[PDB]
């Protein structure tokens, strides 16, 4: 028993990691087979970040000024391309250590690790989720760039964020490993609105059931409710609206417990609208949604 | 910028985990040169647990008896002895991803990452503290035995803690990987007292600096405190006493954020005294205490 923010364990990420240089920017790489996924950003001097015309800053630059170091050797580029906000520069070498691995775009509400990184070199390992807004609230510094957010299946990564940059509101954007912004975002230096957010209705539910699994239990009532009585409450707490298929999800915890879907929101909806009264669930005095339904099976069941 | 509870990359010790079994127990074990670490109670079945002859039930066993098992290899038992609390499984291959390592044993209320195994196979990485009161609130299931906690300078991990039980209160306890109990602690199926725990004082205000230096800055005040004085609220509360080799260790975040630790402790005083009111630090609705002042110094300045 217990229950903890848990990250994927990086050893198979860590081995991926390279240091990209483009004239006297040093950011983070992600080297699988032969290809290095860096930022494009990489090719910027601060100066350039204002307003980058990233086509024109590109065709300067040549595979020779692609500066990529695995740990302390040195890979030969042999090719550059910009896929979106990513480039993609081809080595000479595949990487020994790629491991099996995915490109997928994730779900805002969906978690996922990240391995902090600083010129190639890995500083920590974090759980996170996508916010419903696209951002992500991370910890990460200058050189932090090209840091890598990932999920892991038995032995396979599936690679789902690549950080860019840091919002003037200190959250983070990123895009998927094909270069896509998840969220409105450009990679610019300028002013972006991230839109309001909410919270992961369906993770804190199923962060309460993990709760109940392992002892917390005060919350629990003598109430229910219905996905209409519980979705005015959720609108009022700027709660995602609760559907169908976030109940079907939760079901296997339901199962597990007995303690019916909707006789969870009725505590949510009491915990929403009474607090809870200095008291902690799971060692936390505010309702965590950052544990998926999936994490909290995979966490009580030890699936490695 | 933004803070996270950050664990090492797993990676050099994700390398080292072993399936050790005896019988019909299975755990983890730590292999390291040519030795494998694990919990002695692996030659228990349930029944012996609630009092066990380690002694008695370890002459039953030969070399051939422990099945020591990296991924899908099997490893030859050439030698076992028992130190305190752990078996050590000489056996006839040097662990060839063995990293550069130490064996240390943590004071209470320092930090460290556990990578949770089950069957010899990582689960997940997660960042806690040793409690004053020598337990840990870790995420352990049946078979997590055997996991191990650690720290990494630069390339050398040094391993803190090991995996052995979970007392009836849902709180955990281990050894030194010398099998030396954190604790009172016994390798029992016993009533177990784990002493009266505190807050650890000085991961609070590191956690507090941190804050500061991340914008999140509401909680600073007019108001200054004495050691005295604020000792006199940290008894209040359950907080340990704060002494001047505390404030000497908060020295660099004081000298960073130019705010006295005495104000800081004011700032805590306030705090203790009048709650949150509904409002967070750094994403936390309680005064968070697993970051200790190197920790803070070490993720707000990017070490890898
Ligand atoms: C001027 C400029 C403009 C953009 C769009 C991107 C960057 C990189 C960046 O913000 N990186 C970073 N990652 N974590 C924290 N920080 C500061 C810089
Ligand atoms: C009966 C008995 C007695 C002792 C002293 C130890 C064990 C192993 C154990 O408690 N392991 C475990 N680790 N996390 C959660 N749990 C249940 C079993």
């Amino acid at each position: 028993s217990g229950f903890r923010k848990m990250a994927f364990p990086s050893g198979k990420v860590e081995g991926c990691m390279v240091q990209v240089t483009c004239g006297t920017t040093t950011l983070n790489g992600l080297w699988l087979d032969d290809v290095v996924y860096c930022p494009r950003h990489v090719i910027c001097t601060s100066e350039d970040m204002l307003n980058p015309n990233y086509e024109d800053l590109l065709i300067r630059k040549s595979n020779h000024n692609f500066l990529v170091q695995a740990g302390n050797v040195q890979l030969r580029v042999i090719g550059h391309s910009m896929q979106n906000c990513v480039l993609k520069l081809k080595v000479d070498t595949a990487n020994p250590k790629t491991p099996k691995y995915k490109f997928v775009r994730i779900q805002p509400g969906q978690t996922f690790s990240v391995l902090a990184c600083y010129n190639g070199s890995p500083s920590g390992v974090y759980q996170c989720a996508m916010r419903p807004n696209f951002t992500i609230k991370g910890s990460f510094l200058n050189g932090s760039c090209g840091s890598v957010g990932f999920n892991i299946d038995y032995d396979c990564v599936s690679f789902c964020y690549m950080h860019h940059m840091e919002l003037p509101t200190g959250v983070h954007a990123g895009t998927d490993l094909e270069g896509n912004f998840y969220g409105p975002f450009v990679d610019r230096q300028t002013a972006q609105a991230a839109g309001t957010d909410t919270t992961i209705t369906v993770n804190v539910l199923a962060w309460l059931y993990a709760a109940v699994i392992n002892g917390d239990r005060w919350f629990l009532n003598r109430f229910t409710t219905t996905l209409n009585d519980f979705n005015l409450v959720a609108m009022k707490y700027n709660y995602e609206p609760l559907t169908q298929d976030h109940v079907d999800i939760l079901g296997p915890l339901s199962a597990q417990t007995g303690i019916a879907v909707l006789d969870m929101c009725a505590s949510l909806k009491e915990l929403l609208q009474n607090g809870m009264n200095g008291r902690t669930i799971l060692g936390s005095a505010l309702l965590e949604d950052e544990f998926t339904p999936f994490d909290v099976v995979r966490q009580c069941s030890g699936v490695t």
